[PDB]
């Protein structure tokens, strides 16, 4: 049942609307895993095979383990046309001739699954959620007996064949277009590893990518309204016209954005001491080099006064 293309941004033209919005929790202890923002994405990952309610009940480990390959093989074929398509919001910047963004997304996807599978799920996610405990019971009953780290051995002991679903997928993408051979391994030769495991820190860099690429098509559009005929525009007396509904609308995203960025910045630093939120983002996309995120998100009274577009201020004056 089901696993279609995806809406996550939004419906793929002619499509409409559809989009997804990020789902911020409160974070209480986290020993394990976690994460504060649940991605657009994680809610439209493929799980058809796996659950609609658990469609495992009952199944062997081997049969589990085709399911889970033919959903991350399809995810991945689904990830491609949405990207291929410019649809997602990570793919609209710029463009082997992937897609903007295709194997960011490929890759958390891949981290989504391998979550889910674990248990060790971030925020315990209302579609999956019971589906982890059925694994866990399939995966006993299937092993020997030396539980979570029953479920982890399996895991470490498929993982190859299931990042080989997303190579695959990747190779049967050659029947569309020629201007480039995809070998498979376009997206790395081998599954998310080190910090990117973290579920949590794989949906904060995810939210961070989004975020910069969108400051970036607020910037150009602020530009366009703010600074032709030679210079000014609204600086004069007060901000005019195009000008100041560009600034605008940047402003109310910030706003919206603020929420999102505390959450997750106070969870990571938090649990990663001694690194930074900025940094963490600044060093994975080129997109977030020019965001002074503390600027950005700065909590002063002062600032909101002095600084009413945030860092965009002097181009929307």
């Amino acid at each position: 049942r089901g696993c279609q293309s995806k809406t996550y941004d939004g419906k793929i033209f002619p499509g409409k609307g559809g989009e997804k919005q990020w789902i911020c929790k409160d974070t209480i202890i986290h020993g394990d895993t976690n994460g504060a923002c649940i991605p657009p994405r994680t809610q439209n990952l493929c799980v058809g095979e796996l659950w609609d309610r658990s469609n495992i009940k009952n199944d062997t480990k081997e049969l589990l383990k085709e399911k889970i390959k033919n959903a991350i093989h399809k995810e991945t074929e689904l990830l491609y046309e949405y990207h291929d398509t410019g649809t997602a919001i990570i793919s609209k910047n710029d463009k082997n001739g992937l897609p903007k963004g295709f194997c960011h997304a490929v890759q958390r996807s891949f981290i989504d699954y391998k979550n889910m599978i674990l248990g060790t799920s971030v925020n315990i996610y209302e579609h999956i959620g019971k589906l982890q405990e059925d694994i866990k019971k399939i995966i006993e009953k299937g092993t020997p007996q030396q539980s979570t780290e029953n479920v982890n051995a399996w895991w470490k002991g498929i993982e190859r064949e299931m990042w080989d679903a997303v190579r695959c997928a990747i190779t049967k993408i050659n029947k569309k277009n020629n201007n480039s051979i995809f070998n498979g391994d376009e997206c790395g030769v081998s599954p998310p590893t080190g910090n990117d495991e973290d579920q949590s820190v794989s949906w904060f860099k995810e939210w961070g990518e989004q975020f910069c690429i969108e400051r970036l098509r607020y910037e150009q559009n602020i530009r366009e309204a703010c600074t032709i005929n030679g210079k000014n525009e609204k600086k004069g007396d007060k901000i005019q016209g195009a000008c100041k509904r560009k600034c605008e609308k940047y402003k109310k995203y910030i706003s919206e954005k603020k929420q999102e960025w505390d959450k997750q910045k106070t969870k990571y630093e938090n649990k990663y001491v001694g690194k930074s939120a900025s940094d963490l983002l600044k060093e994975n996309y080129p997109e977030c080099i020019s965001a002074n995120f503390d600027f950005i998100f700065n909590d002063n009274i002062e600032y909101k006064t002095y600084y009413p577009y945030g860092d965009y201020s002097s181009i929307c004056s």
